[PDB]
């Protein structure tokens, strides 16, 4: 028993990361089998970050320019290219640490780990979703660009995030592996803001489900709710709406505590209205959103 | 910007955990050189273990009894003793993946990362805080015995924990790698309960000072205290006294924010005499304690371990 926002292991992931220098810039890559990813705002000058042209900073460039170092050994670039928003370097070495892996773009409300890294050398792990308003509550310094954020399934690491910029709100914004950015924010300086956040709710209900087969049942009520109902009321508390993939998407824990998906509804409801009145839901006294469904099947068991 | 619940970086440990059996029981264990360690419990009986008597268990063992599993490969066990209530399984291979490493026993208050494992393969990884009623407040499910918990410091792993058992309460109990309990604890199938926790007081200081230094500054304010007063206030309140030592090591925390200890001692009396009136800290709406002083100055510096 015990429940904790749990992070893969890191291991898989630290095989890859490397250091990427261009001009006085350094960040982190991703060294998989030849190819070196990161962030092309590696590329930039400071006299490029408003409206820089990264066609035209990349075509100036030989592969000579980019230096990448792994661990202590300096790797050999012999190619390069650019994909999106990422920087794609071929180098002359496939990293004997890769992992099986894939590539994977997230939706709103799934969760992934991320390895906090700086000069190449991963600092710290951590877990983090991606909000309803595509950013991340991350943990990030000058120099973690580049650093990456992942799942593993079995032994396969996908890999859904890479990180680009903070935002003013103090924020995190970032593309998947093949360079898009989630939401509508670019790798320029330009004033960019991020939509008002709201709570993921599906990712409640798991965690309700969560406190409960834990033993916990304080929250619950004699009641139940239309699905309409619900999202009418959760809407007015930020809360984003349930639509019924969630609902679907909740069966197995309902079916594994006996509690319907709208009964549970109907719970959280009642606690956007009572607050906890000085009690607590699995260590927490405020209603977490960081869990998926799926993180809280493969946690409880 | 941000700060984050973060466990050191876990591969260095991954390369060392390993499946072990004994009769119908798999749980983990850590190969470090030509040694396995594990819970000493791996060789009871459900019958064993409501009273057991591990040496004239271990007695009965041959080292081919204790299969051990690294990856898909078996390790040859060439002799097996105790030490305390660790099982060492002697090997015929070093494994090459040891890392520098080192046992170490923390104390409560202090912070390590566990490696949740399930037959000998990593599931997890996580931030656990020593409380000061020894236990930890982990997730671990059936199979975890033998996970892991350790600090990196420099390229060095040091490690602190292995897990054995799950108390009625649900949260964890179990050893230094030397085999000592944590706690007063015993490996046997009863009845123990956790002693009365307490909060610690130098950790949610840090993680306060974690919150100025992220913008979170309402809690601030222009008042003042003394040791003897705040520890009057602690004590009330089931927090654990501050010691001098523990304003020492915020020394840093202080003079890089503006706010003494004993400053900050006064928002968190504030805080505790009156609540945080519907506010939150660094997105909690309580006060959380298990950030050490380290834990935010690392953090909120960015050191790493290559
Ligand atoms: O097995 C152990 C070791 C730790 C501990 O407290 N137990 C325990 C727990 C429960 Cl709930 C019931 C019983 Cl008989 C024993
Ligand atoms: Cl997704
Ligand atoms: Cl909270
Ligand atoms: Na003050």
């Amino acid at each position: 028993s015990g429940f904790r926002k749990m992070a893969f292991p890191s291991g898989k992931v630290e095989g890859c990361m490397v250091q990427v220098t261009c001009g006085t810039t350094t960040l982190n890559g991703l060294w998989l089998d030849d190819v070196v990813y990161c962030p092309r705002h590696v590329i930039c000058t400071s006299e490029d970050m408003l409206n820089p042209n990264y066609e035209d900073l990349l075509i100036r460039k030989s592969n000579h320019n980019f230096l990448v170092q792994a661990g202590n050994v300096q790797l050999r670039v012999i190619g390069h290219s650019m994909q999106n928003c990422v920087l794609k370097l071929k180098v002359d070495t496939a990293n004997p640490k890769t992992p099986k892996y894939k590539f994977v773009r997230i939706q709103p409300g799934q969760t992934f780990s991320v390895l906090a890294c700086y000069n190449g050398s991963p600092s710290g792990v951590y877990q983090c979703a991606m909000r309803p308003n595509f950013t991340i509550k991350g943990s990030f310094l000058n120099g973690s660009c580049g650093s990456v954020g992942f799942n593993i399934d079995y032994d396969c690491v996908s890999f859904c995030y890479m990180h680009h910029m903070e935002l003013p709100t103090g924020v995190h914004a970032g593309t998947d592996l093949e360079g898009n950015f989630y939401g509508p924010f670019v790798d320029r300086q330009t004033a960019q803001a991020a939509g008002t956040d709201t709570t993921i709710t599906v990712n409640v209900l798991a965690w309700l489900y969560a406190a409960v087969i834990n033993g916990d049942r304080w929250f619950l009520n004699r009641f139940t709710t239309t699905l309409n109902d619900f999202n009418l009321v959760a809407m007015k508390y930020n809360y984003e709406p349930l639509t019924q993939d969630h609902v679907d998407i909740l069966g197995p824990l309902s079916a594994q505590t006996g509690i319907a998906v709208l009964d549970m509804c109907a719970s959280l409801k009642e606690l956007l209205q009572n607050g906890m009145n000085g009690r607590t839901i699995l260590g927490s006294a405020l209603l977490e959103d960081e869990f998926t469904p799926f993180d809280v099947v493969r946690q409880c068991s």
